[PDB]
């Protein structure tokens, strides 16, 4: 996360870090959210290479021992159907993860609450990305856990030729492009979180940003909307 500022340690409960493991120690990699006691969901192309995955929750520092956090590798990767790595503008860069184990709840490890299907968000509605992406553009990893205040942008504007254009697609949602906040590498497959009905819901999967850069005035963070896939998400927890 571009521009933001460390969040509280119990602030985010249903976020977690997806890592793999290189040679003998792990790495992170990407972002998820817990949306099962067994199951995380996360971006299709942080999961697309075949190496070895762990998830880590209620954690808060990737160096430091915190003495809340829970590690369980992962047993099943059920990537969309529709997925092609090649095209990422296309969409459907959305995958779930069965855990081999299911987490203990507790302050620390908080299921993350997903929106009603089909809820589109109105222009400039308030969220909050999360994640230990790069800070800075080509930068470094976030030791500590970083959230970021990106309102909405809606497909209307997000689509039009000043923004992405025809990059973007009505089954993604647009956040941030001040120029000063923003996604990163290392952000992907986390939770965008939104203010709806005094609850705060999970709308999006991190997928995209600028080739040019991770904050780019003009060219929001770009997610996969969580909304669109509500049917696919619960006939594939229904039947694995
Ligand atoms: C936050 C997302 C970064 C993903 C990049 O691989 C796209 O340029
Ligand atoms: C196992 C801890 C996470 C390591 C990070 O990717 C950077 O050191
Ligand atoms: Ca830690």
């Amino acid at each position: 996360v571009v521009g933001g500022t460390e969040a509280q340690r119990n602030s985010w409960p249903s976020q977690i870090s997806l890592q793999y493991r290189s040679g003998s120690s792990w790495a992170h990699t990407c972002g998820g959210t817990l949306i099962r006691q067994n199951w995380v969901m996360t971006a299709a192309h942080c999961v697309d290479r075949e190496l070895t995955f762990r998830v880590v929750v209620g954690e808060h520092n990737l160096n430091q021992n915190n003495g809340t956090e829970q590690y369980v590798g992962v047993q099943k990767i059920v990537v969309h159907p529709y997925w092609n790595t090649d095209d990422v503008a296309a969409g459907y860069d959305i995958a779930l993860l069965r855990l081999a184990q299911s987490v203990t709840l507790n302050s620390y490890v908080q299921l993350g609450v997903l929106p009603r299907a089909g809820t589109i968000l109105a222009n400039n509605s308030p969220c909050y990305i999360t994640g230990w992406g790069l800070t800075r553009t080509n930068g470094q990893l976030a030791q500590t856990l970083q959230q970021a205040y990106l309102p909405t942008v809606d497909y209307a504007i997000c689509s039009s030729s000043s923004y992405w254009g025809s990059t973007v697609k009505n089954s993604m949602v647009c956040a941030g492009g001040d120029g000063v906040r923003s996604g990163c590498q290392g952000d992907s497959g986390g939770p965008l979180h939104c203010l709806v009905n005094g609850q705060y819901a999970v709308h999006g999967v991190t997928s995209f940003v600028s080739r040019l850069g991770c904050n780019v005035t003009r060219k929001p963070t770009v997610f996969t909307r969580v909304s669109a896939y509500i049917s696919w998400i619960n006939n594939v927890i229904a039947s694995n």
